[PDB]
């Protein structure tokens, strides 16, 4: 077998006509179309080895237990704490309040307020609550997603060990009528995974709070935040009780074609030339590629000359999509062409590192601003009429942790979460969360992928109009151990090879 | 690719010209040479887990042990038991000396001796020394054979359950240049893994001893005795140590033509059929078909002739294979027609079920007379010169146990010896062991075989000049279960599936 398919994998061989026997005439007859389909299919069960979902499974038994000590319950602004006081007290612990204020945003500051807290049990942060947005120049940062970099920092300033938990609510989907209704918490759900990566030793876990925390809602959670799951720290809650995440393979509906315009924005960088072509090669007509270099850009002019040869009108256009008046500018202005855009894509970011003792509000900004803003912006503006793909860019640092990523996961877990509240709502939009595209970075268990195969990842997902998936490869058997090496976790176990390993 | 392979299968279809979209024409130009070799790799296949070979395992770490209390040496005739008296001896037991004589064959005669002899700590049978052939009126069982299913019987009857021990020596090839010597023993091996099986509550096990048994072989084998290698009942005894047998599936050189006239024994029989007429598709000239009945037998006249259109003239002959002076007259008459014998095989067999308590000793001389005194018979006569194929037909009861087939096992498990030490002085032999050809059986985890597929087996072996194989369709993972039910054992651990199965 092995030999049969090299055979007319590579063609030009008769090693067939004598192992079947049939003349040789009719061989390369047939051979070609084969060696096809199975250039085909080699590529399809690549890829299908490519595809993942993140997914939340029901905790079936929940370890009875309660809450000993003192915990230190961290808001800010007027985000309400009582509710989640409340299940504190009722579970067993002593409340400490620690409010903050936008000055506390400097890790200084805060820590000053760190003076009578120590040899606590567990600390509890509900600043995700605080969304309000023009609360800290000259950054856009969220509110609550700021203090929440300040509070880890002058924690391991202050060298508090004790366990940090954070607690969004309306951030995560277990699926079913689950809405996303606050897609921005998101952002401190991608902090939270990251910082279990970095300071291990003092973080707890981050935490979905339903819509209304109960009793009995409040009674799970205060076994949660004890220890009942011991490593499981991504972790929703529902009035139907308790769910751990997991990342799953993907299961191996209609078609898709790009009409109208198509809007793609990172036209500049690098996977946009990619898209382009692939996006020409799909009988696009007309091709928008924003950024803020534009016109003047290092492959610009050459790529939208390559596009407009199989008869693509491709426009480069200068500007900025944290600018909503000169996006509105260019929005309105094609539609005095006019054009419509059928299509977007959203692939403008800047990827810069940086840890979260070193990184600076300013770093934090500079990373997020670009997706993010981007993406509220284009969320604002588009006519979400008759335009049938809102397509994300996203990674597998924001489907989960990153060391060192913590804004770039911040603002990719933003992304599906915008892109889960949109369909909510029934609006279109895919993220889909890459994959490397093609040695230091390669030994860490990711591997490189074709440009094509990554775009046919993408087609399929077009196709089937998903709302949120991973593209990659991934050697888990190098991957998961590395990624274990400090914190130990179940978010891989559904993955079979992972299980294979662990026995 | 099921379905491609499906569609080839089975062909006669256009999912192929769909699925590789090559014209329609140019498939069934190639289709049917394309379903041949496939057709060709499935029966490759299959048949390959087919093929087991029985093999030896050296013990790397023999648990260091001796021998306590009281063990009875049970001989016979003029067989030398102290060597072996004094393993016992210095090993750590004391030795009670049980010489038995050919009336002793009888179980009662027998069961008279055991008094003054309960409370014993282990028994050892030497009685495979006991190779004198003409001493048991009317039988030709050899004269430890008889004994041995005589000492068995007696002690079921006298209610000992002390665990029993047979040794042989000369019986086993451990490989190497470890030459069988005394393929006669190999019969009382063969009940010893029955009795495993029909009484394992008193039966220890059975070992093959080396040419000489020194000091440290002493040790040895006081340390098998003793208890040393647990449920491993089957075992060899070199010099360089000890090992234990294993049953393996065979690997997955050259080729081979029916030459000259081949005789085939069992010619009435079942199996014989479908032989011959292979035998002919293999340019076979002229089949020897020998059986007491012979001519007049129930299927005889018209294979003849079924044969006699292929071309291979087919003489039916009636003679016993157990009559030195018929088989000398036919062997002789043929030579002077002239006939060349190239090929003999040997199928001449009577099934007949028995327990070992139940059976006489005229049960096991029936089911052993033919396939043995056959075989010894055929190996005196034959030319042994230019004759290039001396085929055994066996069966995996006679590679391993079978409840109640112990006169079958005995004789089975000669064959493959005397194959072993025909080929030890340079002389052609194969045993060939199937399994089951073509319900209440097939629940024992067995699988019935193509006549076709199961020759394939027959054609590897020959081509391939092996002297002892398997050729079987077995479930494992339901035999196994059924065959250790009372008695577990290691003998079938290295075969994979087994393997999965104990996990
Ligand atoms: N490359 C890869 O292998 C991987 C990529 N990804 C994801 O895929 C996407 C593409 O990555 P890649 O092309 O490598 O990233 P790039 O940095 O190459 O692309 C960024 C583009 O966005 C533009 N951009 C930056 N800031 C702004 C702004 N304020 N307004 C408008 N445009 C801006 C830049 O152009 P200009 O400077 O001209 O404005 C640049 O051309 C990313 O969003 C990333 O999350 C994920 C995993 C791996
Ligand atoms: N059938 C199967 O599925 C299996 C077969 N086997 C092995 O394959 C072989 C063939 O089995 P099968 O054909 O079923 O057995 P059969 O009982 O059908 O064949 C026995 C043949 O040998 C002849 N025979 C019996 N006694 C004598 C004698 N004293 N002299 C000459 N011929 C004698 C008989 O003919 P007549 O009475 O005319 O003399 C009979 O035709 C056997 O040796 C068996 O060990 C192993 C496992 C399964």
């Amino acid at each position: 077998d092995a030999a049969f398919w090299t055979a007319v994998e590579d063609g030009d061989v008769s090693a067939l006509t004598a192992a079947l026997g049939t003349d040789e005439d009719s061989v390369a007859a047939v051979l070609p179309a084969l060696s096809s389909w199975r250039r085909a299919r080699k590529e399809r069960s690549t890829v299908d080895s490519w595809r993942y979902r993140p997914t939340w499974k029901p905790v079936t038994k929940l370890p009875q237990r309660t809450l000993d000590g003192t915990w230190l319950l961290v808001s800010a602004d007027g985000v309400d704490d009582t509710d989640v006081a409340e299940a504190l007290e009722t579970g067993g612990a002593e409340v400490r309040r620690l409010v903050l204020d936008e000055s506390c945003t400097d890790r200084a500051v805060l820590r000053e307020r760190l003076t009578d807290a120590d040899g606590l049990t567990g600390i509890v942060s509900v600043l995700a609550g605080a969304e309000r947005t023009g609360a800290v120049p000259g950054t856009g940062l969220v509110l609550g997603v700021a203090l929440t970099v300040a509070l880890v920092q002058a924690l391991g300033d202050a060298g508090i060990d004790t366990p940090l938990w954070a607690l969004t609510r309306g951030a995560v989907s277990t699926g079913r009528s689950d809405k996303v209704t606050a897609p921005v918490q998101a952002q401190v759900t991608g902090i939270g995974w990251t910082a279990a990566l970095e300071c291990p030793g003092r973080w707890g876990g981050v935490v979905d709070l339903p819509e209304t925390l109960d009793a009995r809602a409040g009674q799970r959670l205060a076994a949660v935040l004890a220890g009942a799951l011991g490593d499981d720290d991504q972790i929703a809650l529902r009035s139907s009780g308790v769910f751990t995440r997991r990342i799953v393979r993907a299961d191996a509906a209609r078609d898709w074609k790009p009409r109208g315009t198509t809007l793609v924005t990172g036209g500049s960088g690098t996977l946009a030339p990619h898209l382009a072509r692939w996006l020409a090669e799909q009988g696009a007509e007309h091709l928008v590629l924003v950024s803020r270099r534009g016109p003047e850009a290092p492959g610009a002019a050459e790529l939208r000359a390559e596009l407009a040869e199989r008869g693509t009108e491709t426009t480069l256009a200068a500007c900025d999509i944290t600018d909503r008046d000169a996006v509105a500018a260019l929005l309105e202005s094609l539609k005095a062409e006019g054009r419509t855009v059928r299509t977007v894509v959203h692939t403008a970011a800047t990827i810069e590192l940086h840890t979260l003792d070193a990184t600076t509000l300013d770093d934090f900004d500079r990373v997020l601003a670009a997706k993010v803003t981007g993406a509220q912006i284009l969320d604002e503006l588009l006519d979400d009429e008759e335009l049938d793909d809102f397509v994300l860019y996203s990674s597998t640092a924001g489907m989960w942790g990153s060391g060192a990523h913590a804004a770039y996961v911040a603002g990719n877990a933003y992304l599906a979460a915008l892109a889960e509240h949109r369909r909510a709502r029934g609006l279109t939009a895919l993220s889909l969360s890459w994959g490397i595209w093609a040695q230091m970075i390669r030994r860490s268990g990711l591997e490189f992928m074709d440009p094509q195969l990554a775009l046919s990842g993408l087609k399929r997902a077009l196709d089937d109009d998903e709302q949120v998936i991973a593209v990659a490869d991934v050697d888990w058997e190098t991957y998961h151990p590395v990624y274990t090496s400090a914190r130990p976790t179940p978010l891989f176990d559904e993955v079979p090879e992972v299980q294979r390993l662990t026995a």
